């Protein structure tokens, strides 16, 4: 039974990967961003889906959760999704302006508006991704996070969130908060994950050395072959 | 039919890839070292293998090709194979000094030597992978890759060449040179491809924008599903 990681412990193992291994943050991220895509084609391939290119809203928050959504809509499009990104707040660092550049020349459009009314995401959307909180999340939620937060929980159209659900609290949860229908944990599952409802539960990130595994105990599944997600449950 | 590229033309697309598009050299680097450790696993699965874990030799040379051969050498023992690397000649630049420790911390071992005997490689090691020059070289090859060269050339277990075979012209091959089993081919196929007498033709590198392989006609073929790999002809 994999091992469902406290904030304290997921901060720790996400420091000795940067640290004391040394992988860089943009290797992570396109690692995961990569989890992400693949997790999303597999619960919801295109070929199941009416639109045809079928499309894909991804808001991206203004930390690293954004980022592996940045890549995450990246791998889609080649994937064969069509995605829109929402991505109102972003850090100018290079690593970011880089990922924004990739998409543009990419042909994938960045909103310059979250389209305001449920109905029209729903209308536009056959999924969206909630790429805007992570595991180091506190908060709490500014704008325009809460508005968008809030339009988010009245869709009919799939959620898939990358790690955490945003606006849920990384070991508790939210009973009133966003509730998906996919759910990419990265690395290993957080407490949140306990609460989890939605129908596809998929494990990401496999990039977890042996030595690090073993000493947190994580006791991950076997990823099957050459595959970067693993469904849980 | 893909194109098979000149060095000018391969050169140019790799250009766009980093100025005009802005993908940074780690992100690239971590696909394409992803594609190859693919290609080797579908080519030489575990369960076919006489040795279990099954062990390989990654040879990195003092460029990129070397860079991709670590990140190579790391997603196989994810895979469930047992690397050694060879890595004589190492460019003091962060991005190489991260690349070896995490594959030190992976536990993966970097040898001293080269086994000076064809007969000892094949002893310990059931592949070898050639990360050794790429698609840049011009060369001409000083030591230690010339006698390393000269081994390789006695094996009797196969070789994995990634992107091109070292020791090969870019273009017109090399006739007395080494003779991969394998070979993945990264982005797109370079012109010396067409000499290629192996089995396995692979490519790699599923992160070519739409808009690139339009303007230089690259014909690629379509990846199945998630996949990163695609098996040529
Ligand atoms: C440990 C860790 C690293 N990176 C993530 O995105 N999530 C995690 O839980
Ligand atoms: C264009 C290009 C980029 N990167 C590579 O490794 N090989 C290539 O041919």
């Amino acid at each position: 039974a994999v091992k469902y990681l406290s904030q304290e412990e997921a901060q720790a193992v996400d420091q000795e990967l940067f640290n004391e291994y040394q992988f860089s943050v943009d290797q992570l991220m396109e690692l995961a961003g990569l989890s992400c895509a693949t997790a999303i084609a597999k619960a919801y391939p295109p070929t199941s889906m009416s639109k045809s290119p079928p499309t894909v809203l991804v808001i991206c928050g203004p930390g690293n959760n954004g980022g592996d959504g940045l890549v995450c809509a990246r791998h889609l499009k080649l994937f064969g999704y069509q995605p829109t990104i929402y991505y109102p707040k972003r850090p100018n660092k290079p690593l970011f302006t880089g990922l924004v550049t990739q998409c543009q020349k990419m042909d994938i459009p960045f909103l310059g508006e979250m389209p305001p009314e449920p109905m029209m995401v729903d209308e536009l959307y056959e999924l969206v991704v909630d790429a805007i909180f992570g595991f180091s999340f506190k908060g709490d939620v500014r704008e325009p996070f809460h508005s968008i937060l809030s339009v988010l929980s009245g869709l009919t159209v799939p959620i898939a969130s990358i790690d955490i659900p945003s606006g849920w609290d990384v070991e508790k949860g939210n009973p009133s908060g966003i509730q998906p229908d996919l759910l990419i944990s990265l690395t290993a599952p957080k407490k949140s994950a306990t609460h989890f409802t939605g129908r596809y539960h998929y494990l990401g990130g496999r990039f977890v050395p042996p030595a690090l595994e073993k000493k947190y105990q994580l006791n991950l599944p076997s990823y099957p072959d050459t595959e970067c997600v693993y469904r849980l449950q």
